[PDB]
């Protein structure tokens, strides 16, 4: 079946209802005061975190090399807990998965799984318009307010939710390499 | 953790799309051509099964000796298949339970599965002005959308979603002897 027990493992130590000026969505902590939020909830300078106020000290809207949007923005947070960290739960590479659980932590829904069955590395998608890479698909009709919803498979987590269309839903991938303590230029 | 695979297994074999005048809902199909839905359904002469309008043969709203809704509607359908038989999941009895989960299968949300916590026995509720008894309890804000949702723990089927106030959800139980092959007087 699907990986339900470890899907509620990240839901109940690593997620947070992020609220910005585009409504909520769920917010995976990744590591310290670092958690990711789709790009096009439009984060600024503060974010409510469980409707606490809190400063956002960074945001990256990943873009890659053609300068296409990733959907995903890493933000770091002025908060006193750390996050688990859950980088050695990602995935090195792009891939295609198995029976994946896409999982939402809103004021709406605070505790939700929903089985999507297959996951495929997909690529392109046209996204309300905005271009965007490397993009996940699985074949159900995901719905407003599941935006940020964390996609696993037993010991991966591999995406947050970002779009669909009625009848599909797509996830920004997530990969290691977004998050390795690195070097240093200029990033805004 | 919560008895998920057990829900799913549930929710995968015995449930359907029920659509009345009044919306849709999460359907729990019992053994034959037998199913319920709450009664604030308001079933009719017909009900649209996965969007098949399917002629309803019997409608029992259960009321106790106290002549108060019990909010369980037991229909009986003009369909060819059957339900697989699972009045041996059904309790015997009024209990509380532990780790419950409450899941969905409507249009919106065609494969849903929600941690609702524990399960208290309750009996008494104002179901929107409606005397009813017999009622179970959790702390879980169940939304509109979820009523007819089947409430399971491992093992047992133990309710459908009929009500909440924001902070609570409401199921009105099943019990195995809903459902026996019996004896002749006139319901109607
Ligand atoms: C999550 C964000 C939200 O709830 O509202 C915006 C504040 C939401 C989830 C999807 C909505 C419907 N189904 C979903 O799973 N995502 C979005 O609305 C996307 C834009 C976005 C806003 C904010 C944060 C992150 C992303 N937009 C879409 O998903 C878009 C939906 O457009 C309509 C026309 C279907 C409503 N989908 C899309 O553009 O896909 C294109 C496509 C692909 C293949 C065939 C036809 C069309
Ligand atoms: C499911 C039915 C539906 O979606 O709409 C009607 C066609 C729905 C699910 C609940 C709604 C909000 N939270 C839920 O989990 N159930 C209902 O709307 C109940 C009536 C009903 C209609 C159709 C079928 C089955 C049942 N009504 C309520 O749940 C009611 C909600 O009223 C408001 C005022 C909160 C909107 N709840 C209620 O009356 O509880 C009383 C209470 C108890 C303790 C403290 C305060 C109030």
């Amino acid at each position: 079946g699907p990986g339900f027990d470890f899907a509620q493992a990240i839901m109940k130590k690593n997620t947070v209802v992020a609220r910005t000026e585009k409504g909520e969505f769920t917010m995976l902590g990744v590591h310290d005061r670092v958690a990711v939020i789709p790009t096009h909830a439009s984060v600024g300078e503060t974010i409510y975190i469980n409707d606490v106020e809190t400063k956002v000290l960074d945001a990256c809207a990943l873009r890659d090399l053609t300068d296409t949007n990733l959907e995903i923005t890493i933000v770091k947070l002025d908060r006193n807990q750390k996050f688990r960290d859950i980088r050695h739960f990602l995935p090195r590479y792009e891939d295609d998965y198995n029976d994946a659980v896409l999982s939402v932590h809103t004021s709406k829904f605070p505790n939700m799984y929903i089985p999507v069955g297959q996951v495929t590395n997909y690529g392109f998608l046209n996204l309300g318009g905005t271009p965007t890479h490397r993009i996940l698909m699985y074949n159900f009709p995901t719905r407003a307010g599941q935006c940020g919803g964390v996609v696993t498979t037993t010991g991966k987590v591999i995406g947050i939710h970002v779009g669909g269309n009625g009848a599909q839903g797509f996830a920004a991938m997530l990969l290691h390499s977004y998050f390795t303590d690195t070097q240093k230029h200029h990033h805004h």
